[PDB]
């Protein structure tokens, strides 16, 4: 590891992040941690969302651990577009890594406890999630609104390369998910890029599914997936579907990765700030701790990451339906390290 | 009176349509039926996909019943674009109606057989699945590919108006599903339109969900939906998810509706032509028959539609696990009318 920027953020972010940090401290001692109040606290204190110079400080660290951002006290989208999206674009988090594993101790909403262990690699910096478009004649029967998705060989190849790498390290199956029959230009780019990068991974079996079909298979046959690669919009949907079939976004972790390592990558539990339960010591820190494993793995701390993975699995396997405070979960996971 | 165009189409289409037509005639005797030979068959014999002359003939009908279209022997996208999409566009099928009900007797891939009874109303004739965009520098690291989604007040309000009418006739709950935080222009148009049309429906409770959150809810809490309204792209994903949790696409029907009634609306089973089981009398005609119920209800034949619904439900509740031939299901349903 070495230098960690911590953005515990809002709501339940601080309490879960505290546990995640405790776990990180217990598996890799001697980490320099810099804590940032970014999100609602900083926004109320200073009016600042993601000050240019904050991005600059964040670059000084090996990685970022984020809790959650969002509070009903801050005006709509201010933090989401100005903090979270911006960080992702500024730090070139082109890889959104979203593992979906159904652990012993976690109920799936699917019938009959299938083994599920896949990872979604979602393109994170292009497509229509970027804000490109416009409207005319707004608020009239004549309104026309356009949304433009920009896709690039540059963006796509990076994410595809990363997904193949991950497939190679896993069960050597990659599923491209897109909608090539109807998004013919973006889909054509995705397909060809998968094929082309595929030439370097003859050991990786490649499948293609339309996103609607993939959605079905996530529900009926989620064990068919090893690594899924997809674009920003479809990945947004299917990573949430993945989390749901694996017991929910409350047990999902996310990596926002600059594979070039030029910028620090960021890791966070998928869940939001849940302001309604903020600071009650109710929130489950499991996902935030799981995001620490992701962070460790990204940084090459494979044994440390393995330790956290094991400790998480241990906690999920015996928690049963016990009401456990946030610090109790952290204690349980820490004890299994 | 009632004039019906029948596009039995390819593969299993003929067989299931025969049963659908058997059920039609049993409930509404006076139906002028014209058969149309469109799909792989026509394409091979004549080279024609959807001549303008044929569309004109189809316009002379009160509704269109379609089996299934497409075959491995036809080049990719040629029937989907030149027949199916073209029919959708030319006949102004701006509403795609996709009921999702889990029937007694049908296994859901979800745990604990949850109550599921919703309808998705999906915008049909705009958005990105129209073909809009392009690419430059293809096949190089400089490739840039764009996809453009055009959304209009004209198109959106039609779909939204229809959704509200459906929610009023149902459980008076409408969920708009979009992604307004990042598709800001199309999103704002959908939000504002639902709000504005909603003014005429104070009886309808309106909820909004991002598509990612809605897909989580389709699997964890599908009972929360009554009517869903969404755009073409998102509807394409969620209708497939909906079919899956309701026991599969093999049991889903679809309405492609011009709600102004200027053109005939079209009704079909959601399933494809399944050429591998064609003419074998294996194909389950249930969905084709459910599509007839939608057709009839669209045409104002509410009693006849109710009779079909009851007969289909009776069939699904008592079929059990025994392998039924096509005409068997057909007769099982027809007898229960």
């Amino acid at each position: 590891m070495s230098k960690l920027a911590i953005i515990a953020g809002d709501g339940i972010g601080p309490e879960v992040t505290a546990e995640a940090v405790k776990v990180l401290d217990a598996v890799v001692p001697g980490v320099q941690k810099t804590s940032y109040d970014l999100g609602a606290r900083r926004f109320h204190a200073t009016g600042e969302v993601l000050p240019d110079s904050v991005v600059a400080e964040l670059r000084n660290h090996d990685a970022i651990l984020l809790g959650a951002i969002g509070d009903p006290s801050v005006p709509s989208g201010v933090l989401e577009r100005g903090l979270l999206l911006r960080l992702r674009f500024e730090l070139d988090h082109h890889i959104n890594l979203r593992p979906a594993r159904l652990y012993p101790g976690v109920a799936s909403p699917l019938s009959g406890n299938p083994g599920i262990d896949f990872v979604v690699v979602r393109e994170g910096t292009e497509g229509p999630y970027t804000g490109n478009g416009g409207a005319i004649r707004v608020g009239t029967p004549n309104e026309v609104a356009t949304e433009v998705s920009v896709n690039t060989a540059f963006g796509v190849r990076r994410v595809v390369a990363d997904a193949f790498e991950r497939a190679r390290r896993r069960r050597k199956h990659l599923t491209l998910v897109h909608k090539t029959n109807v998004l013919t230009f973006a889909g054509g780019l995705w397909l060809r890029t998968v094929d082309e990068v595929g030439e370097c991974y003859p050991d990786v079996e490649v499948a293609y599914q339309h996103v609607d079909a993939a959605t079905i298979h996530m529900i009926t046959d989620p064990g068919r997936f090893d690594v899924i690669v997809t674009d920003n919009l479809f990945g947004d949907i299917i990573t949430d579907l993945a989390a749901a079939v694996c017991g929910g976004i409350g047990l999902a972790a996310s990596g926002n990765i600059d594979a070039t390592r030029a910028n620090p990558s960021m890791f966070e539990p998928v869940h939001g700030s849940a302001p309604d339960i903020a600071g009650q010591g109710i929130a489950d820190p499991t996902a935030a701790i799981m995001s620490v494993a992701l962070l460790l793995s990204h940084l090459g701390e494979h044994d440390a990451a393995a330790r956290v993975d094991r400790a998480v699995e241990a906690h999920l396997a015996t928690r049963g339906s016990e009401r456990l405070a946030t610090s109790d979960v952290g204690e349980r996971i820490a004890a299994a390290l």
